């Protein structure tokens, strides 16, 4: 149990960026928890997108052919960071379409449109308390929080068969989250992770060991890319 010696150089990282660090992971054959300010309130910035899937996977499926809905755009909409919205303008976009150009791109206009044929925010609230998160709220949670939703979701048994591994298929092919967990692995690991893009920044994922047992964590900061890569290699190298 190296977690009492994490507390060390996880203080020595927080003070060199000024702000504060919470960092949550979760060992799925053993349990493993190393823990540092992982119960603290943390922005979650771009980061709700992720489980904005989640929640218009958990629809899909008590309301079949949601997926593959197509939904036709204006401009009270459209907003900036529009990757693939924009580039499918007039075209439509389905909502399955929809959901992977909001995870795998944070695309802020997608994510507004998903919102709305959940009730709106408080749709994703709605979501959250349905599976256990009592810590989501308008948005902030804690790191221990998104991990355990996070595992719940892509690893538990909460999202079904084809809803989960799209889940999980869906994180594995996020882009703006290379230099933040994604680095902080060897290369042959798969790894799925949500980034969260604000200054203050924050990275949760799913890493695959070869021939292993996967691990979820979070690393949540706010004043940075390669803090949280650092942060990780700590929580990463802290299970003994």
């Amino acid at each position: 149990a190296l977690t009492n010696l994490v507390a060390e150089p996880f203080a020595k990282l927080e003070q060199d960026f000024g702000g504060s660090i919470g960092v949550y992971a979760m060992d799925t054959g053993s349990g493993a928890t190393v823990s540092y300010r992982a119960e603290e309130r943390f922005p979650l910035c771009s980061s709700f997108k992720g489980f904005l899937a989640a929640a218009v996977l958990a629809r899909s499926q008590q309301q079949a052919g949601l997926l593959d809905t197509p939904i036709r755009y204006g401009k009270n909409a459209l907003v900036p960071w529009s990757p693939i919205s924009e580039k499918y303008l007039t075209t439509g976009m389905t909502v399955a379409e929809l959901s992977a150009a909001a995870v795998q791109y944070s695309d802020n206009a997608a994510a507004n449109l998903l919102l709305k044929e959940l009730g709106g925010p408080a749709g994703l609230t709605a979501f959250m308390r349905s599976i256990g998160d009592t810590t989501f709220r308008l948005y902030t949670s804690s790191p221990r929080a998104v991990t355990e939703s996070l595992q719940k979701l892509t690893l538990g048994s909460a999202l079904a068969a084809p809803q989960r591994q799209q889940f999980v298929d869906w994180l594995k092919g996020n882009t703006t989250g290379n230099h933040r967990i994604r680095a902080a692995v060897p290369a042959d690991w798969a790894v799925g992770d949500k980034t969260g893009t604000c200054g203050t920044a924050n990275d949760y994922a799913v890493v695959w060991p070869t021939g292993r047992a996967p691990i979820v964590l979070a690393v949540y900061t706010r004043a940075s890319e390669a803090v949280i890569a650092a942060a990780a290699r700590l929580a990463l190298e802290g299970l003994g």
